[PDB]
């Protein structure tokens, strides 16, 4: 074999999973047909949960200073995204090229091999390994790994070759974007309803803006080619009366509300993640972000599989955990698409939702969906609010400096038993090779003595104040496998 | 110039007749005109809202009806709800056809001295700023009638609204439902409404041998201004269910659309609007007639106080400012429900989202509040106590009485829960506000509640007479 894992696609999903696999000491090869990274950026940010999953690995610092957007919308209804702890509408002004730039740098630094101008054309799972035919410039070759991951986009070669179904809804509309320098346009970050449709203006840097247009009168073009700048500028003008034709065009692109999901995330030793497993209309943080969550869910599970300590069922929890969460992103984006872009027909449902966001528990629910901070995985019985949820980022007073954080302690990408009493640290000794013990004092941890976290950050087990390792052995064995 | 009465109401529908009752309770001379020779035989509505029950019970109008049964559960655009989440709440009154409502309202109104004149069509209106002249077409030729105020309670196509020049903005119809009342078929009942391939079907009970068949198909769109024929409906019911009702007795055929419009102004000078003349929307449950009844109960005491020369400056102008937004929320919520319930597969993501949101108590209560009329809160000025601007709940008093039993005269009431501070302050207001010394957890921590003649709380005393003179003057006018 050329590597224990081959990843098809060096977008954010593939490069993030490359990072997680190298943290696990899984030898990995990343393939991409593109000779060069895409120069233009589709996403301009990523979600609050995606901020936390970068920060969890110390990747967020590699951007430098990253600022967040406090306010946003759901289906055109304004919302303060600070109403859940750590919540925002997403990272501000981090273009997708910068994001892929950072994740490749981290993956190559950690030993992932990146090979560009390599198109996968055929895959073969025999049930002891996976083989891939790759078209280079030099000719054709055959690479081999224990597991193949398709992170290869909306038209996933791997998904098709694997025979997995991509069911959902058909495009009912398009939006067009033009990137234009020198127009000095007034921003419209959430978009803005106007007679005839909707306009967004997003910043790109001091002298360029992205204009985004939707028109009720348009009109699926039923083309595979982008609209022209002239066409986008005509749309912008009918919508706002503003003329961008004097500007310098930098890019033109488009997207639709085609909303699909892979019926299976895993067939044998073939796995799917990111846009290969789900497409939907992009809204602000939503699109790339769940691909990063997919990769962070998969990596440690695929690695425990390959290292032979995978408990019975662990790699099957990739599908049962991520399929329903990615489906909810698909659903919420479709609901917002109709609320926001459905014209006067849908005004009553916008006014109704506008009324309902007066209730805290409604603002928290909508912010939770969009940020990715509401994710709760099935980790068996127990009713502690923290159980099955993201571990939040908290200052930890311990030995270490004499100060650290909970997120600093996940850089290694290992399981972690935070001990806030020796009982838990003592039962964990079976699992030192897979779980780190951190003794430090941190409120979501209020009446708690210990928290066990899977390597993705999600709480597998707590100890209320008094209990020792009451449930810990069962917990350790479910997610990390047999004691040594 | 001699006037025929202080108020002429155009329309003897439930809105007109409720208004006539309220005006007579305020001793306003009232003529009600209707072009129809008798009340409509066929019943459009088969009930009314939890708040409409209360406003009938508020006047002792629920006694020749007997016992009013309620529906404990309902839906919001398909999504099931328990409507008892609010105290006093329900999906509305069970099995009371509109004909029975109109008979009861006509009874109380003519009893109380309102003059109801049938075969009288209003064809012309002139408001010269001192009164309003109405040209009436009768079988005995034409007459001119004159009043101080004219109220259009004259339905969806208000003669009065157009003659007053008042815009009726809103949405055009996008669909039609068809109904047919059929005796003898003994159909399976479909109370809530039931989605089937190609549309939706209701079958409601009318009595032992009669059932109402309601029909909508995504394929019919819009067609004309005539009703559909019984055959067009029976055909539709077979396309939707396969069942054949063509061997039953046709009793009635009709239809309604999702046309959703609201009068831009509830008042222009000496012309006011109420009920369907002020708002139409697709009828869902007790929604349609119910808001007209709340309109009448908001307006009556206000238009009386204006005519009798004691209105606070601005009192009658609160008819528009209170009722326009509230009736707005009915038009909005019912359109919302029409797109959730009947919007098809493209609306499934929104059905799923609202499915998720209703698991929160406060969104259940919000939706149940909207639909029942129990959420209504009027601007009554400063104060954060939860009762202010809301309906007074029906409570037991102490030999013993009810808060509602005290509202039958349709006057303001000072509910004094031992003190004589409030009742002394109200001495100047005794001609319009009645003092009830009686003891009644919604009133907990209160020594007194002041209530407008419509049942809405204008002021409360925490444990004396602190601002009662301000509240009395605002709602009931200058002291004697
Ligand atoms: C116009 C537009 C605007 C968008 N806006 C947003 C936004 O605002 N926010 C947001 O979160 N998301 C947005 N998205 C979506 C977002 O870009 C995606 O969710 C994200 O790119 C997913 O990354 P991925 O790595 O999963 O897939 P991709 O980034 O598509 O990566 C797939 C990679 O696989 C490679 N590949 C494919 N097939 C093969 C093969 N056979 N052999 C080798 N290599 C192969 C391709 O070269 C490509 O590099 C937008 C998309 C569009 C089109
Ligand atoms: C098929 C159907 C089903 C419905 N189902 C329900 C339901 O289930 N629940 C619900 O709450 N509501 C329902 N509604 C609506 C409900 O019937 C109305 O909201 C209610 O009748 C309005 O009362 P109103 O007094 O405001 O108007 P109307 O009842 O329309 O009364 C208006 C009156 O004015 C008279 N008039 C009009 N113009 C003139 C004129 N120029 N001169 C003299 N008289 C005039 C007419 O004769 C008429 O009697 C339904 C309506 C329809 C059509």
């Amino acid at each position: 074999i050329d590597a224990e894992v081959i990843i098809v696609g060096a977008g954010p999903t593939g490069l993030m999973l490359a990072g997680e696999l190298r943290l696990n000491n899984v030898s990995t090869i990343v393939l991409d047909r593109l000779a060069e990274p895409m120069q233009q950026s589709r996403a301009l940010g990523f979600s609050a949960r995606t901020i936390e999953e970068f920060d969890q690995r110390g990747l967020l610092a590699r951007f430098g200073e990253v600022g967040t957007i406090p306010f946003g919308h759901f289906g055109g209804v304004p919302l303060d995204y600070r109403v859940i702890k750590g919540g925002s509408y997403g990272a501000r002004g981090i273009p997708q090229s910068r994001t892929e730039g950072m994740l490749a740098a981290a993956a190559v630094e950690l030993g992932a091999e990146l090979r560009r101008g390599q198109e996968v054309v055929s895959i073969d799972d025999d049930g002891t390994g996976v083989a891939v035919v790759v078209r280079t410039a030099d000719g054709e070759q055959t690479l081999r790994a224990k597991y193949l991951v398709g992170a290869d986009g909306a038209r996933s070669t791997v998904r098709k070759a694997a025979g997995i179904d991509f069911p959902g809804t058909d495009p009912t509309m398009e939006m067009w974007l033009a990137d234009v320098a020198g127009c000095d346009l007034r921003l419209r970050f959430s978009g803005e309803l106007v007679p005839g449709g909707m306009v967004m203006v997003l910043p790109l840097g001091p002298v360029a803006q992205r204009v985004v247009v939707f028109e009720h009168a348009t009109g699926l073009r039923n083309s595979t080619e982008p609209p022209t700048f002239a066409e986008v500028a005509d749309a912008f003008e009918r919508l706002t009366g503003e003329d961008i034709r004097g500007g310098k065009p930098l890019w033109v692109s488009w997207f639709t509300d085609s909303s699909r999901q892979a019926a299976e995330y895993r067939r044998g030793r073939i796995l799917l993640a990111g846009d290969a497993a789900h497409i939907h209309m992009p809204i602000g943080g939503q699109g790339m972000s769940a691909g990063i969550q997919d990769a962070v869910n998969l990596g440690w599970k695929l690695a425990a599989e390959i290292h032979g300590h995978a408990p019975e069922g662990l790699l099957d929890t990739y599908h049962t955990e991520r399929h329903p969460v990615d489906g909810r992103v698909v659903m919420n984006t479709l609901a917002q698409r109709w609320l926001y872009l459905g014209g006067e027909a849908m005004q009553p449902l916008r006014e109704l939702l506008g009324e309902l966001v007066r209730y805290p528990d409604v603002q928290e629910h909508l912010v939770g969906m969009v940020t990715g901070l509401d994710i709760r995985y099935d980790v068996g019985a127990g009713e502690h609010p923290l159980l099955g949820r993201r571990i939040p980022n908290q200052e930890l007073v311990g030995e270490f400096s004499g100060k650290s954080t909970t997120f600093e302690q996940l850089h290694r990408g290992r399981g972690v038993l935070f001990a806030f009493d020796t009982a838990g640290p003592q039962a964990a000794t079976g699992w030192t090779d897979r779980v780190d013990v951190v003794r430090a004092t941190p409120d979501p941890f209020h009446g708690l003595d210990a928290v066990l976290v899977r390597p993705d950050g999600y709480v597998a087990w707590v100890a209320p104040a008094g209990a020792g390792a009451a449930g810990l052995d069962e917990a350790l064995s479910r997610w990390f496998g047999p004691s040594r």
